[PDB]
């Protein structure tokens, strides 16, 4: 296996398929810029070979991201790169299915939103712990806001409350919770490959487009929030309580 | 009763409701010109007497409707023709309900997309097949995907699985599942029949103004993406390998 | 404690938190003119403390609201006048929780879709029945048809149908049904007040954004329809009847 994203194709996979690995063990997965890059080209490297018809995006060890690896123009360009990743998958004319069994934290969540299909094992877990930091979920709202029920967005955006794969099922984070993940994932890439490259493309297509049109309106607008906010008095004090462990001084 | 589509008034319901029913047995309730003729013909006779409060959309035979019946202008007109069906039923003074006890397919899922409110027995069936025969779910996207969870959308316009009552109550696309249909229906009715027909038609149209502005903007661009689609080299393999019981070449 | 509204601040509170409680038990919590701005008035008390990070809005008696309390002016006002309360809570830095525990109808929906998130006890009973005295739901829409499922919003706009707390939770009007209301509150208010100010101001306006935008586009035009339907002859007849306790003569 390859580092930081490793690549199989069909002739090591046995059918229609494309497997891409996150391998970043040293950091639990982060989105490094090297590892960004690999992504970029392995979902390319996918769309070119005519006997793939689906890709999955798996993980090694027990986080599958957990996010982000003067400093205003470091943090609008690392929002920017984010919203660049996800609507590269959701570009493409591939369906993209997540095989999750691990933890899952900030923009860990914008992979699993930007796929169109995703399973989730029993060792997975999810928060939304921004506002305890002093930030806010922002760029990550591209892929979460169509997909999650209003109720479910406001409450887990508000309390940071964790959860597992059951609820989010429920919430529309994920498309279904399984506790034989292998099993689900091949069943899933079973069904799918039996369609046609041109139908599996215009199939998801129509389903796309409101995403992609959000993507128009807010992506900048959005990237310029997030650099905001993580150069801000109460991001720093929020990072520095994290660190030693003590409650921040807004409590 | 009548063919292809029999109607039944007040004064044979025994209510403030009129019954139209689908009898077109040889073809298995198919969207034939003459068909959606009728139905048009049916919706307006009910409008026009004002001792009708509410529609029920019904059906006879073990199928509710599997869909449709120079090739480019044909395909065309055809969608445009599905659209101006649904479009009728989404603008009615009417609340319609629908009545299913049977298998659904392709151009039956906009019927029952269109319908404010559907129930369904215990012999239905439902599945999106579209993409095993090189095509896509364009024109019934208009009534799908303002009612269908984002998260079940995705996945059943790419999996082509087949699901049942239970599991279309849970995504959206019926109202409820129900063991005694006709039971349930006569509740129904009871209930909707009590308001008047201002308060009727006004909280309606609360309803469908969103979907009525989807139609504005999409349905001539889907009609002409249906028409391509359906005279493409995929479409005509994929429909000669279901003829022949054989797997298409794509696999 | 006051009336018609009573207001408790950090130092009664023992937390993070102001509670403004309806307490006009005359008319079971409707909504007059001095219940109306001495909300606008808490709200803002609420918002200028430094000391608070979250709101709740509580209810004495066993009703939350049951709803309102020429005749064309004051009709197209007090449908202003709602609109621009509900404005007020969805503009605010601050989350606001509902705690439910008893009847809600008519205007009473628009305070619970407009907080951000809502809990509902035992006593709790729902009823949309507008269409049974000839008007309809139109100024709640603003801050309704955002948060229920598409289904769901059909299906009780034109039923008139009684439901509980489970249902409520299904559907989305509330974020969840709870038997110990008070323990579900105090939960909550620990988990929100965790958060930074500036963090839970950002991550409310990222789930706001869509809502506000309805408000711009439809508020006025949705006003002047209540107060049409208000003064039209099939409204008169509906409300004579229900004083009498006979049926409309629609039926």
């Amino acid at each position: 296996m390859d580092a930081l994203v490793d690549y199989a194709g069909p002739a090591a996979t046995g059918g229609p398929v494309a497997r891409l690995t996150l391998n970043s063990p040293h950091n639990r997965n982060a989105l490094s810029t090297a590892l960004v890059s690999q992504l970029h080209q392995g979902l390319r490297d996918a769309s070119s070979d005519p006997a793939v018809r689906v890709v999955v995006l798996a993980h090694t060890g027990g986080t599958f991201c957990a996010g982000a690896d003067s400093a205003y123009d470091m943090a609008v360009e690392r929002a920017r790169e984010m919203a660049a990743l996800m609507r590269a998958i959701v570009e493409s004319r591939l369906p993209v299915i997540a095989a999750i069994d691990g933890h899952v934290r900030a923009g860990g969540f914008g992979l699993v939103g930007a796929c169109d299909i995703a399973v989730a094992g029993p060792r997975s877990s999810f928060a939304l712990t921004e506002a305890r930091i002093g930030v806010a979920p922002a760029i990550i709202s591209l892929t979460l806001l169509p997909k999650l029920s209003a109720r479910a967005a406001a409450r887990y955006y508000l309390t940071g409350e964790k959860f597992d794969a059951r609820r989010a099922e429920e919430i529309g984070l994920i498309t279904m919770a399984a506790e034989d993940l292998d099993a689900a994932i091949d069943q899933l890439v079973t069904d799918v490959g039996r369609g046609s490259p041109q139908g599996l493309a215009a199939s998801k297509a129509l389903t796309t487009a409101a995403v992609l049109e959000r993507f128009d309106r807010d992506a900048e607008r959005l990237a310029e929030e997030s650099a905001r906010l993580f150069v801000s008095d109460e991001a720093r004090e929020g990072m520095l309580a994290f660190l030693e462990k003590r409650s921040p001084n807004w409590t």
